[PDB]
């Protein structure tokens, strides 16, 4: 798993990201960096009017377009929605909506922040010694004063990398059915199972870190973007880039691409149907970048994981395989307990479209028991 850029140690969030950009964007680091402070004094709009357009041909290296991709799309966010109380701004100024286009069609990206950015890609390590630990870690950018980014991307990154240890299981699972290794196909679909049981442990620390009514009353607002938004009912505009106004979608942990790797490897079909959850997972693919979005249509081209455990009639296979979609069904469980806490409980004090969606994605998950 090389040419799909995936790290052993992260799998699909980027290691080792770049705190700092060339000194020919001083000027981008120094708004992204202070957006708490230039939101609440009321200039980062200004601020960002004042600027020179720069050019992003000083981004050398794949780890600098993706900081400066970061960098802008937070920028973007704080532009758009300001300070998250209804006061948006529906265009975008050319000397920063040509410059992060320029660099997002490159990375064959949408110009707006996804998770890749401000949870791949928004971190470092305090000391480069120490492990992969919340207390050893931190962002790079943040939106508002206890918007509580830090926990949420944190635990968010966190949750994922757990996830990546079983990633490098997929190629012995798809080998050991090739070669008909009926023994080492449930050691490794066990193997799955624990890494995804660890996530849930993982993901346990959320509590912690983040605040509900901070989610829920400004985090969210910072991580929407316009596609079917009242507020940019047609889109945003992209000042010397697009002659029209385009909508694109807020982050979305649905733009992961561990999550996905496993409803794609276990056979699960929430990409299936057309329906309404299926058809957002299959855009969010669009919002990751290129090679994990090749890495999902390439186990696609493999065998059936499902359909080879289903025609063995091998108990202990099928346990195996359990074990692997029931680790997603408690994931999806506690997730939706935590939806109940940071939205709804906070929402009454919209929300059920929401639900819906995570009840089918699970829904479709518990339906692949074999139970
Ligand atoms: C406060 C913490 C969290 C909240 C409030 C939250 C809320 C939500 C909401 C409302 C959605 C709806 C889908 C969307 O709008 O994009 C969603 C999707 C999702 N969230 Fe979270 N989430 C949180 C943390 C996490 C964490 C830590 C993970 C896993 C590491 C996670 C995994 C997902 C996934 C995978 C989806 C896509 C649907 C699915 O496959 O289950 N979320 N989240
Ligand atoms: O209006 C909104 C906008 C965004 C959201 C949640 N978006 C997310 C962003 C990131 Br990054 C990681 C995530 N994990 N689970 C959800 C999620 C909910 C209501």
């Amino acid at each position: 798993s090389k040419e799909y850029h995936i790290d052993e140690e992260v799998g699909f969030a980027l290691p080792n990201p770049q705190e700092n950009l060339p000194d020919f964007y001083n000027d981008w680091m120094f708004i992204a960096k202070h957006l708490p402070d230039l939101i609440e004094s009321g200039q980062l709009r200004e601020r960002v009017e004042k600027l020179n357009m720069l050019s992003i041909d000083h981004l050398t290296d794949h780890k600098s377009q993706r900081l400066a991709r970061l960098v802008l799309g937070c920028i973007t966010m704080a532009y758009v929605w300001g300070k998250g109380h209804g006061d948006v701004r529906k265009v975008l100024p050319r000397n920063i909506a040509v410059p992060y286009c320029q660099l997002s069609k490159k990375l064959e990206l949408p110009p707006i922040l996804v998770y890749a950015d401000c949870v791949l890609a928004n971190w470092k390590k305090k000391d480069p010694n120490k492990p992969l630990t919340y207390e050893n870690m931190d962002v790079l950018f943040s939106f508002r004063d206890g918007d509580c980014s830090k926990g949420f991307f944190l635990v968010s990154l966190l949750v994922e990398i757990a996830a990546a240890s079983a990633i490098k299981v997929i190629p012995t699972v798809f080998k050991a059915m090739q070669m008909q290794e009926r023994d080492t196909l449930l050691k490794a679909l066990l193997e799955i199972a624990s890494c995804l049981e660890k996530a849930l442990q993982v993901f346990h620390q959320i509590h912690d870190h983040v605040n509900p009514k901070a989610f829920f009353s400004v985090l969210r607002i910072y991580l929407s973007g316009w596609k079917g938004n009242p507020q940019l009912s047609d889109g945003l505009v992209y000042e010397g880039f697009w002659e029209d106004p385009k909508e694109f979608a807020g982050g979305s942990a649905g733009q992961s691409s561990v999550f996905q790797c496993f409803d794609v490897l276990l056979g699960i079909q929430q990409t299936a149907g057309g329906g309404h959850a299926a058809q957002f997972l299959q855009d969010m693919r669009r919002y990751m970048p290129p090679a994990h979005r090749n890495f999902l249509c390439s186990l696609e081209s493999n065998p059936s994981v499902r359909e080879f455990v289903l025609s063995k009639g091998d108990a202990g296979l099928r346990e195996a395989y359990d074990a692997c979609v029931k680790a997603l069904v408690s994931l999806r469980s506690y997730h939706l307990q935590i939806v109940t806490k940071y939205i709804l409980i906070p929402a009454s004090q919209g929300g059920t479209d929401l639900m819906n969606f995570l009840k089918t994605v699970r829904s479709t998950t518990e339906k692949s028991l074999l139970k």
